């Protein structure tokens, strides 16, 4: 029972950006408030919590360009 | 029982962006306002919670382009 | 019992942009209020839960292009 | 039994923005109110809630184009 | 019962940013308030929780590009 | 006496060529002879002058497309 | 007395020109002659001037195509 | 009396061209022959003269395609 | 009386050329004989001149494309 | 009176050849023969001059391209 398996993906991709100018960008919000109640708190196991937050991003890349890429290869018998 | 597999996907793909200007980008809202009450909490296993949440988000990308890549080969007998 | 499988796709595609000029954006929204009331919160196995959010976003990406590709072989016997 | 298969979907597609100019994008609604009342959340197994909300999103991309694609190859015997 | 596994991705990709000018960028929010009230936090097992925050956050990368990989072989008997 | 000119005009013009093949020219003219016999010329200011003149000219471009544009604002008082 | 003038012509054209083959061109003109005899020519001021030409031009593009576009705007007193 | 001027003409043209081939070019002319007797030329100010010319010329550009572009802003008083 | 002059032109042009072979050119022509019997030429001032010239030229350029551009702002008083 | 003048132009051009064989050109004239009798000749101030000339020119570039690009910014008073 001969099992042959070739994995050659072949990858010439290109994620580009050109931008000639990015300026002027003004992140002026009004103040915020956040007033959060409880009692009891009780995380178990895998627990991802966010409680009472306040934020302000500005976020200004200049490409900001992603590339995700993901080979699986699975050999059960 | 031969069992031949060959698996090569060729990728000449191409995610661009071209801009000449990227400016005056203004992000002014008014003040927010969040309560949240609760007296229990009991999160377990896998839970991704946020609770009581402000978020002021400018993001002003020069390219912001993506490229989401997935190759799976699976195999039993 | 001979099985051969070839997976070649080939992918020569383009997702492309071209914008002279963006600009002017103005995002002045008025505040908001937001009030969420509960007592008991039991979440468990997989929860993704979100309570009592207020977000803000602006997101001028220059380009802002997607491409989501994705590769399955599935071989069972 | 032989089994040969053969897949190659060959792809050259394209997707395309030109925009000359795009611009003076005002964003400024009147403040909102959202008023959530409960007792008691009881989630479990796969659950996506979202509970109490306001989004003001200012989503301005120079091209916003995207492509999906997806190929499965299933095979059992 | 001869097995055989090649796995030979060839990856010549491009994740690429140019930008010409990137300034006047201005993160100017008023001040928020987080008033966070509990009693009893209990946490257990794996839990990452984050109470009572407020983030204010200029990020502005020249490139700001991202490549993400990953290759995966897994092999049972 | 406020004045204001705004001046940006936006060009994603293309002037673009493709040709499959451009071969095979010949430019074998016989041979000329000029012969002048010039005396007391008397050229002024500005002058452009051509005497005797024996031209054979082969002029095959594969595109030969053209795009002249002008652009002009005036503001007198 | 303000005065506003806002120039932004936008011009997405395009001057292209597709050939399969542009071959076989054969340009072979006899022997000109040309015998110039000028005395006391007095050219003065803006004079363009062509005296005694032969002139065998084989002409033969892919394309040719051309675009004249003028733009004027004048603001007088 | 103030007086503002904004300047920002966007370009993101493009002269472009493609051949597959440019082969097989001769140019072979016979023998010219030039005799210029010239006495008491008497050119003056700006003068651009020619006399006795034998020009042959082949000119076979795979493109040859050209794109004059004038900008021209202009505020006297 | 304030003046403000933005002068900020943006240009993201692209002048291109793409041959698959250029090749095969032959420039063979018979010998010319250029016989200037030049006696009191008298230029003066600005004078671009050319007796007796014989010339046999081959321009055979791959792309050969051009992209003339002028910018000019002027402000007089 | 207070002038302020930016001047900032953002250039992200590109002039570009690809050629995939550039060969077999062969420039082979007869022999030319220049026989110049100059006698008395009296250039004065700003003269260019070409006098019995016999230019065998063979110009093969692979690429040829060019952009002529002048800005320009003058305040006079």
């Amino acid at each position: 029972g001969s099992v042959q398996i070739v994995y050659k993906p072949v990858d010439l991709s290109k994620v580009t950006s050109k931008c000639g100018s990015l300026g002027n960008i003004h992140h002026k919000p009004g103040g915020g408030q956040v007033e959060v109640k409880s009692e009891k708190l009780d995380f178990k196991d895998r627990v991802q919590s966010k409680i009472g937050s306040l934020d302000n991003i500005t976020h200004v890349p200049g490409g900001g360009n992603k590339k995700i890429e993901t080979h699986k290869l699975t050999f059960r018998e």
